[PDB]
């Protein structure tokens, strides 16, 4: 198990523009295209990112290219965030994947609001952090996944990903 397999399981793979859990246009492996409700806006974004007129459709290699780039940006985002960085370096390798997962799904932002949890995770209070993490719109909106990520932070193993 690694980040890529992990995320591939949580986000799945689609070659055609689709709406994600929140209604936004996305493609590939959870690659958000835009929050606007204008599909055309989304197709433009698509083209821009792929660098070619896709007409809402892409290849597998293309999807995986976005994927790489996205995994990268995210970690990179973590590392650059002052509040994030320290927590992230205090973790073992599996838990790190869990951090990445969240940021990928929610942004530097979305996450920058889990202070209490962050702190708990930094103190290595697994069970506490996990209960904390669950008291969230995040868990309530996408429980199955959130469950997998939380079990991941709690245990430090890939059990939930089987
Ligand atoms: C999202 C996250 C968590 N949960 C813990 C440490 C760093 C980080 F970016
Ligand atoms: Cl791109
Ligand atoms: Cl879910």
């Amino acid at each position: 198990m690694n980040i890529f397999e992990m995320l591939r399981i949580d986000e799945g793979l689609r070659l055609k523009i689709y709406k994600d859990t929140e209604g936004y246009y996305t493609i590939g492996i959870g690659h958000l295209l835009t929050k606007s409700p204008s599909l055309n806006a989304a197709k433009s974004e698509l083209d821009k990112a792929i660098g070619r007129n896709c007409n809402g459709v892409i290849t597998k290699d293309e999807a995986e290219k976005l994927f790489n780039q996205d995994v990268d940006a995210a970690v990179r985002g973590i590392l650059r965030n002052a509040k994030l960085k320290p927590v992230y370096d205090s973790l073992d390798a599996v838990r790190r994947c869990a951090a990445i997962n969240q940021v990928f799904q929610m942004g530097e932002t979305g996450v920058a609001g889990f202070t209490n949890s962050l702190r708990m995770l930094q103190q290595k209070r697994w069970d506490e952090a996990a209960v904390n993490l669950a008291k969230s719109r995040w868990y309530n909106q996408t429980p199955n996944r959130a469950k997998r990520v939380i079990t991941t932070f709690r245990t430090g193993t890939w059990d939930a990903y089987k």
